[PDB]
């Protein structure tokens, strides 16, 4: 279409899938919560908290995502970074989908006004009986849809499916997500590497070798640039848009890494794979990992395909 | 505590100075220009480009700050990252202040929606000559006011003057800068180090030693965390808010730093120094460098006092 | 119970009806246009028309509604106030509904910032022929959905369907229409009368008695309060919220009324009747008029049922 | 050039070489009006309806009250909401008295009709300690007056000795842009505005003037009627299109309804500075010495030739 919004896109894909309408509602409701998070994160009401008339952001972000998905009547199992246990959706609001999400990723440094985001992954409930945590304990292969909302210079929702990766820009004037990049694919190889080098002491010998290769090239090529925002959303989105490699690997004081499998690693792994990129743990593909806990951690090396390959060569020489 | 706005703050400080009124109008014009830049960076109206009716961003940032400072009747000389030569203002709109600014810093990566900003530094024409580019070649210690606007997760304008550093959040619901951080001061020592380590090969020997004492500290202490947004305004603002050190040191390519002295290094150094921090080029304080060219490049190492001192002693160990 | 949005409501209503999506996609595309009208009506970006960076409102609304409805793939015949003839939709973007809309009713006095609105009514193409203006010449009982968006104090959409009348409020912080009043009903009787009494010289005796019964109540009761905004969407909505009666009757100048049947009278008559109220020409119900022209005018009297009937007993004394 | 309300008020006080108080006061009021506009337009309404799972005229009063106190520019504040004048705390007092209606018309706000904020500024002329007497000044002593209409769009209209200046809010940046400079009213217009429901209670002179507009004597066009029920909107139409607004003596209101200090006198200043007129029938609104902050007063305002035509009829019945 000429003016393709998230609302039109999500009904067309859907009609194209012969659907009942539940996922379309889930994604329009998730969309609505994304706009409300964006507003508060840009500090909309801040004057009133500072006494203009006289007289928490990740909690509000979680209450928004939760109450919108619940009201969509399309969810049964919800897994959030904020709740230690699975939300079993009250039965008069049960739909057929599992949602795992991080409502505000990077809020560790939200006081320095750094980019943050909302990460989400959506599954079809595997059961046909009673919704359980086990409906959430599915590999990334089974993802119906996954993506993130970036609150940076501007607000962007990225939605990945079998049809591909689609970037929508939020126009704050009218509250519409505007399709602005269709079927995005990654660069085969990039010139950027991304990881917290403040753990350089605790690193794996293969990770140390891959990084020196980027700073000290073996092909007399150009050394890569370094970028690490500290928000996964901003660094993964930079990796999608410009190319390169992002690493939060297993060191030694965290043998499974930091980032969570269900609502951080898997959703980005899906976006990367649909965009022609890769997402390994070192041993297997992040999407191949079988969950055993909802707040499980997994290591992750995602990004441009020839970069994740170059890492894997080193990882296996040291294995 | 009462509520305050950027506008009311700026009007009260000038009422105390019992002066012309040019600097107050200048700051109000920059204020207004930033709120406009913020709206265009947040992509208000992008639906009109994709067919809502049927019927730039770094260049538009320059056009807005240039136009708004000329309408203030407070400027005579203007220097921008975007214009090769200075802009000598029309005589009918001319005033006594020289402004140097980066209209949209970091927007060479804006496609990934990385945090970007507007950096400014205001001087007073100290000369009697006809206005020229030689009026912008004042050192940083002559700065009247400096600061930056950060278009990150939210929009904040950080204003630095002799009275201190003050941080105002942009409330988009009412279009007002709310003061939310009065007379800010930087922590004495931080736990974050900020630099592009992709240049480790061509890094001066002392930088190597300093980053290796943060990665591998022999003092049984916790190693430092690494952060580098790749946009100066976001990296500096994090260094101001959480403490730590930001470094754009000299390397093979860009051997006098890549960052610009008049509108990147000096405004950031003035904010750090007004907040009890420090900012050096290795051999000298950034503010004490006498400029030779308006687009001149300088190295920069800024942030918490103890962290910049720690680098400086490693620097004394690698020099003659 | 739970919060609801227009986008969610219109999608669930279409799912419950096991429909194709055309009405959902039309009503969603008409919503998106309404949010864009509101942003422009509230003068967002007026600063760029006055040189913030150096270098229509009823025509703009029509352009928005037209292109948004055309892009819905749910429309075949489009009748406006701005277009003398109907618009036949290009075949590749053709649907099954016929929309009659007034894209910015009240714009003639938009210089005093009077309340304005977008009135719309949606019919089914009953013809299996080629799309023509003939398809718009359907009576108002054949309406599928009718409503309006008011741009006043706040911006509110009112969407009348067979399920009833529902009022949604635009949250300009998120660009979402929040369901705030459900299955709305009009009061049985009100305390407000609304017409332009400057036409007093020209009223037929039926209007002359009724008015005097409201300023000089025979029932010993209190006199009715007078209100006339001069913008139909504002006067009709007030009559829906507070009850009472709105009148644009047959006078000399404009002898069979001024307000148009297809895109002003019929949509407000459907909202009124679905909310327990009445709308008449004096002779017949507004929804009962078979149209012959798409810009045909009609007398209109609407509002609280006791009030409309009280007039209709007065009209029936001066008939033929 | 691009001229905003903030640029305008700084330049006028720099040319008047003033302390800066008045500039801070109007700039404080400008910030409050932008906050009322956001509330009136229903920002965050989703949060009250449970988007995350979970008073306008009171909020309007609080916003102006606190923005004015914090201005360091006022000493006496009279509000339609506050039954007694507020004496500002000593450690922030200023030299100006402000009478204001924070959200005029908000009675009929369930229908989303245009509402507004009216204000007028005085200089404390007394030598005493601040008190209500500092606000019982007649409207001829006004330094500044005007209104904020929240209609189809938001406009702050500022009237001073320099003239009447109309400014439009760009809600995207939060800036009031000068869109009409040194505004004047038509000598005669073609719109009459009053509640004709109080017809049984009206004075002989009102009934006559009204019937001379609907049933004209000169065989001219009968005048058109417009009555929104909100004064800010009815008086804005009177300033832009011209004509006559009337809230006169009836019976339930022997001295009218609209209050002189924060409704009648403010709009009378705007009209006079725009070449128009504003009378009570007996005297000009600006020349009525008030004894009560919440005192009521009839007001006939609008295009000069039209208000004079009314007065000639009032003098007929005398
Ligand atoms: C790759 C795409 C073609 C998958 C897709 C996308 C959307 N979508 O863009 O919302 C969908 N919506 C719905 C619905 O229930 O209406 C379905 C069918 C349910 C299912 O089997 O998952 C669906 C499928
Ligand atoms: C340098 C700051 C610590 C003090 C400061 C702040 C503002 N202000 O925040 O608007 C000022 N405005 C104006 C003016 O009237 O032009 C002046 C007068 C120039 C001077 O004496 O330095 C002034 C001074
Ligand atoms: C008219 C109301 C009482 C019910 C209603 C409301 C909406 N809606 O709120 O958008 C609808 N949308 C669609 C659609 O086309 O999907 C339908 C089915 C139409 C049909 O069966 O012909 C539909 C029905
Ligand atoms: C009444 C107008 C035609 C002139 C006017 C307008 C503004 N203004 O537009 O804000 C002013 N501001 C200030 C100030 O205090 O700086 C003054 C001077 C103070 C005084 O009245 O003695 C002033 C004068
Ligand atoms: O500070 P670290 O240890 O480098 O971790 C950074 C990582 O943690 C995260 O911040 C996630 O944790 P939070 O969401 O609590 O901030 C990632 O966004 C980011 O990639
Ligand atoms: O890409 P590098 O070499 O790390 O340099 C980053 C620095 O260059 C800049 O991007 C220069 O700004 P521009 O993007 O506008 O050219 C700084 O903002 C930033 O601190
Ligand atoms: O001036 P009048 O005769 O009272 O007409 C008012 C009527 O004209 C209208 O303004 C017509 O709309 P327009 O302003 O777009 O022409 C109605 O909204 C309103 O009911
Ligand atoms: O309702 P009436 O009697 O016609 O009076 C309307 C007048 O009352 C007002 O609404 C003021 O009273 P409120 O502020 O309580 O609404 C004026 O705006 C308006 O001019």
């Amino acid at each position: 279409t000429d003016v393709n919004t998230l609302t039109r896109f999500v009904m067309e894909e859907g009609r194209k899938a012969r659907g009942t309408g539940e996922l379309t509602q889930l994604l329009n409701s998730l969309c609505t919560a994304v706009k409300a998070i964006s507003s508060a994160v840009r500090k909309a009401g801040i004057a009133h908290l500072y006494g203009i008339a006289g007289s928490k952001l990740d909690v509000l972000s979680n209450d928004l995502v939760m109450n919108m998905l619940k009201s969509s009547f399309a969810t049964c199992v919800l897994v959030s970074e904020e709740d230690k246990h699975a939300i079993i959706v009250e039965p008069e609001k049960r739909g057929k989908y599992v949602v795992c999400f991080d409502p505000l990723d990077g809020s560790s440094n939200i006081d320095c006004l750094v980019s943050v985001g909302t990460i989400f992954g959506i599954y079809r409930k595997k059961s046909t009986d009673e919704p359980s945590e086990k409906d959430a304990l599915q590999p990334g292969r089974n993802l119906v849809a996954a993506g993130y909302a970036l609150y940076g210079s501007a607000t962007m929702l990225v939605l990945a499916m079998d049809c591909g990766v689609n970037c929508f820009m939020l126009d704050p004037a009218i509250g519409e997500f505007i399709l602005v990049d269709k079927d995005v694919k990654i660069k085969k190889k990039g010139k950027i590497y991304s990881l917290n080098e403040g753990y350089a002491r605790d690193f794996d010998p293969a990770v140390t070798e891959y990084i020196q290769r980027k700073k000290f090239p073996p092909d007399n090529s150009a050394p890569y640039g370094a970028r690490y925002v500290g928000s996964m959303v901003a660094d993964v989105h930079r990796t999608l848009v410009y190319g390169g490699i992002f690493l939060y690997p297993a060191n030694k004081k965290s043998p499974n890494g930091k980032l969570r499998l269900l609502y951080e690693c898997n959703p980005m792994a899906y976006v990367m794979e649909k965009a022609g990129g890769m997402a390994t743990t070192g041993k297997e593909a992040v999407l191949d990992v079988i969950p055993t806990d909802i707040h499980q951690r997994a290591p992750v090396i995602l990004g441009s395909p020839d970069d994740v390959l170059e890492f894997l060569k080193v990882y296996e020489k040291h294995s």
